[PDB]
């Protein structure tokens, strides 16, 4: 409700500034909440238990890194976000147009621990590949990608990262959220979920957004009421030379998640 | 190596004191049972939650440093008959005489054991569960986790033990990871195969107050103590973070966050 019109005012660029450029965007101190996320993923897909033929990105904004490891196990993947603004910024990168986000620290620093010896340019062809289609998306709907979307459905797979907590005013609309994206999800499928925790508010520019503040125990039990079971959930506690003043995060939590 | 390290933990503790220890950590602010986003009542839950699953049981139980605090044990006392209970201070294993012989001038636990009674949910009164708890505590030992024998030879204790506890015992005594993994190596001799351990630990922490005590710690990480659970023979079957929140980062420690871990011996 109130959400919508806070994010008209998102400003893709700042907030790629603000959290994938430096000192957030250093991925050479292996302490960081960078290489955390990266080798949550990794270690994840690495284990082969989550693979299928298609895979939907909840809420990606203007970013790509949540699906690095992700691409080489899913061949059809859908990119999604409310905003046009990011789904514009999305497209810019995936056609390797002027302007378009240098992601390729990222994509080098997933490289180096998957250990497979490859190149980061191939890394970064397979996901172009693979991403057919980046379309808009409200998880505030019963559908949260409307009726009769480009999209297969349902999903082998969900990777959501940063999106539900920051679009719910409180536990209740984030629970509703969790219900509404599971739709798109087979039985038996697996969901990656990863999102800030205790954190109540983030920049982006001109926009200041509220968020709802979850610890590790609400994430877990907000997945049971879904209907998952929790393969695994881990948290990184955000060091003080992350903090800066650009949100007030606490943490970041990892949750793999297996629909029953 | 890393004997200079040990002796300067041993030298640290004996300025360790009790009472001033437990005022900083088990009275208000960071004691308040009242605030169900506290510290206080996220561990009793972990323990509660983990015995109600009906997994972790025996005979005996042996809680690894306990220090001068029975609050880990409250919910463990209804799954095992026979408690032994440690620490490396005397003057703590007097504090816990202290409580044993229930004297005044003990400290008092009933906020604690109100709050265990309360989230287990089995209509039990405080003092029922207290009288259970120090029915069950069979004894209590010196203990060194640096030692290859922790309890010393041809020790008291009924070995091996089926569960172990510990709560900030081995982050807080360890000068580096090194240490900390040799302590819980250590430990992990008196567990059974096939037998638990519930660790509780601090997170990211360099320094406490045991009153006058200003003594450092080793920070580790969840991966880190993920690490060192697998590295001695246990499969980890829970590992949760809780975040300490700015309202209780008073003046007493750096901790960032707490662990508490619920692993199985293979
Ligand atoms: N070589 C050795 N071998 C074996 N045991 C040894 C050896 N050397 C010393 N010891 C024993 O180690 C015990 C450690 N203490 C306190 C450790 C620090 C806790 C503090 C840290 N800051 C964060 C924090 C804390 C407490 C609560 C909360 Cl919430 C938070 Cl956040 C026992 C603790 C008690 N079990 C309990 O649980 O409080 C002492 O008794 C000592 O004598
Ligand atoms: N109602 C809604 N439903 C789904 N997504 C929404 C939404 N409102 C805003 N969003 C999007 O949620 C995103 C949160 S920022 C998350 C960015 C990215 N996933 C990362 O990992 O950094 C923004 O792109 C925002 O446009």
């Amino acid at each position: 409700a109130a959400v919508a019109s806070a994010y008209q005012r998102f400003e893709p660029r700042a907030y790629l500034r603000n959290n994938y450029a430096p000192p957030r965007g250093d991925l050479c101190n292996p302490n960081g909440v960078g290489p955390w996320k990266l080798r949550c993923l990794a270690q994840t897909f690495a284990t082969g238990e989550v693979s299928g033929r298609t895979l939907i990105d909840i809420g990606s904004g203007p970013t790509v890194y949540q699906l690095l490891s992700a691409c080489s196990h899913f061949e059809d993947i859908t990119m999604t976000d409310f905003l046009e603004v990011n789904r514009q910024e999305l497209g810019r990168w995936l056609q390797e147009e002027p302007g378009a986000f240098n992601w390729s620290m990222y994509s080098q620093h997933a490289c180096l621990i998957e250990g497979k010896g490859e190149c980061w340019q191939d890394k970064e062809r397979q996901l172009r590949a693979r991403v057919k289609r980046v379309l808009p998306i409200d998880v505030h709907q019963p559908q949260p990608l409307g009726a009769g979307s480009p999209a297969p459905l349902p999903a082998d797979a969900l990777v959501s990262a940063f999106c539900l907590e920051a679009v719910s005013p409180d536990l209740a609309s984030f629970q509703r959220a969790l219900d509404h994206i599971t739709t798109l999800l087979r039985p038996g499928g697996h969901l990656l979920l990863i999102g800030a925790l205790e954190e109540s508010w983030y920049l982006a520019g001109e926009a200041r957004l509220t968020v709802v503040p979850v610890s590790e125990e609400e994430v877990r039990e907000a997945l049971v009421r879904s209907g998952y079971k929790v393969r695994d959930l881990r948290t990184y506690i955000m060091p003080a030379h992350l903090q800066t003043g650009v949100d007030d995060v606490k943490g970041v939590f990892f949750a793999w998640a297996q629909k029953v």
